[PDB]
């Protein structure tokens, strides 16, 4: 398979990443959006 970067965010870049994770907490109970 592909195993060959460090915090990459699957379908998003690094900057996106540490942002990504931040929403991964502020999103499980919604994020105001549907």
């Amino acid at each position: 398979e592909i195993q060959l970067m460090h915090n990459l965010g699957k379908h998003l870049n690094s900057m996106e990443r540490v942002e990504w994770l931040r929403k991964k907490l502020q999103d499980v109970h919604n994020f105001v959006a549907l």
